[PDB]
DNA sequence: GTCGG
DNA sequence: GCTGATGCGC
DNA sequence: CCGACGCGCATCAGC
């Protein structure tokens, strides 16, 4: 945390592009000017030193330089005093709540945790869960818990077929001492890219861990995708855990490691390496790799058994989860 | 907001 | 009641 | 100096 104080300048311009000006662009750019600078080994003295960094352009750097003299920045001082802007910014921070309905709310004078309470007959289902959960989802989730998360998970999963294998990725699988959520990532053999599908494969799997009251509600749920939120088991009346975010996401089996890839990221790291595959001749998504042709058209899925077989295709040198941390 | 074209 | 349109979070 | 940088699910506006 060299660079800390403009790390941070730089997120929360990125947010507020993002949640007020509805410029995922803008927001993008910053969080991408910030990942660089975190990359950077040396504290940063001036504007022009960071500004030769990619990322960094002419804008950033003369945010730099004010902050580096005044130790804060205007453009940010006002934004946190503007009403409309706050407010915004604020709403996001709730589960089910966008850029969209987040300005909406504030139009009509809804605008704080308590306008929410006074006007929730408004919220659909995943915003009141949101809601009731506001304060458990900003809580990061500490891996010791992430583990005895991570042990109920498989075993539940286990239970249903000895054939399931569920992986848990994301900042976790990045090794990381406290996570957002938890991302676990699924496949079965009697799911592949073909198989004329297969019904209810996560269902089972999402209906045991309800079973075993591991996950509490749904925030969305289909045949693939699953998004609702978990608690570990309480002792027996002692304080009880924060209630937290899992996502899980069901994969045809000869997609998993282009899928434990994407899932794995960081988000940041997805974004550098798919630019980076379609330099070299190539296109990734979350699910395969594909050769670019001549004119440009993916041709057919090429094979995969292992993240460093995706890393070689693109020559890139392979790096650990732990290293993805972009 | 940035940078390759 | 249906569905194209859009929002949401990843 | 211009302009590129999406998916699986839920909901509801316009019929
Ligand atoms: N827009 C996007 N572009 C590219 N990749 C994207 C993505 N959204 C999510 N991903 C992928 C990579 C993340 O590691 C992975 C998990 O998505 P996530 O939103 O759970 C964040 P994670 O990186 O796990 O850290 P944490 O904050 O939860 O602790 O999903
Ligand atoms: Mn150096
Ligand atoms: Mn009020
Ligand atoms: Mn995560
Ligand atoms: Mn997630
Ligand atoms: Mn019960
Ligand atoms: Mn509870
Ligand atoms: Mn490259
Ligand atoms: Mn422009
Ligand atoms: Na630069
Ligand atoms: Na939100
Ligand atoms: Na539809």
């Amino acid at each position: 945390t060299l660079n800390g104080g403009i790390t941070d300048m730089l997120t929360e311009l990125a947010n507020f592009e993002k949640n007020v000006s509805q410029a995922i662009h803008k927001y993008n750019a910053y969080r991408k000017a910030a990942s660089v600078i975190a990359k950077y080994p040396h504290k940063i003295k001036s504007g022009a030193e960071a500004k030769k960094l990619p990322g960094v352009g002419t804008k950033i750097a003369e945010k730099i330089d004010e902050f580096l003299a005044t130790g804060k920045l205007r453009k940010l001082e006002k934004i946190r005093q503007d009403d409309t802007s706050s407010s915004i910014n604020f709403l996001t921070r709730v589960s089910g709540i966008g850029p969209s309905a987040a300005r909406k709310f504030v139009d009509e004078g809804i605008k704080t945790l308590e306008d929410l309470r006074k006007n929730e007959d408004k919220l659909n289902h995943h915003q009141r869960i949101g809601l009731k959960y506001f304060g458990d989802f900003e809580k990061r989730i500490p891996r010791e818990e992430m583990l005895q998360m991570q042990d109920i998970v498989l075993n539940e999963v286990k239970k249903v077929d000895s054939e399931y294998i569920a992986t848990v990725c994301g900042s976790f699988r990045r090794g990381a001492e406290s996570s957002g959520d938890m991302d676990v990532l699924l496949t079965h053999p009697s799911f592949t890219s073909e198989s004329t599908k297969q019904p209810k494969l996560l269902h089972q799997v999402v209906e045991q861990l309800q079973k075993v009251h591991f996950i509490t509600d749904t925030l969305s749920k289909g045949e693939t995708k699953f998004m609702g939120v978990c608690q570990l088991p309480s002792k027996n009346d002692e304080k009880e855990y924060p209630h937290r975010r899992i996502d899980i996401r069901l994969i045809p089996k000869d997609q998993y490691y282009c899928g434990v890839l994407y899932f794995t990221g960081s988000d940041i790291f997805n974004k550098n390496m798919r630019a980076h595959a379609l330099e070299k001749g190539f296109t990734i998504n979350e699910y395969t790799i594909r050769p670019l042709g001549v004119t440009g058209v993916a041709g057919e899925p090429l094979p995969v058994d292992s993240e460093k077989d995706i890393f070689d295709y693109i020559q890139w040198k392979y790096r650990e989860p732990k290293d993805r941390s972009e």
